[PDB]
């Protein structure tokens, strides 16, 4: 049905990019161990991260870069996301 370029992201317990990390290529629900996370990478469309469970609660999407910090993403000093959201941003039609 709808095809393009592929999207994915890459979450940063710790900040530039280091301590923890971990990637999601599909929509997720549950983040393992709700893991915090102060920097993230995306790649190939946006991202939408929830502080709560079932994408529910605040929504904050992150456009195509690279994340060092949150101050940069826009998220409060200690957010926690808990869900994910692949946003195809781009579609062909």
């Amino acid at each position: 049905g709808s095809s393009g370029s592929s999207g994915q992201i890459h979450l940063f317990s710790e900040p530039q990019f280091q301590g923890h990390s971990q990637s999601f290529e599909e929509t997720t629900s549950q983040i393992d161990d709700s893991f915090s996370t102060k920097s993230c990478r995306v790649s190939g469309g946006s991202w939408v991260v929830y502080d709560g469970e079932n994408f529910t609660g605040n929504q904050y999407v992150l456009e195509e870069g690279h994340y060092p910090c949150l101050s940069a993403m826009g998220c409060p000093p200690g957010a926690t996301f808990k869900s994910l959201r692949f946003i195809s941003g781009p579609s062909s039609g």
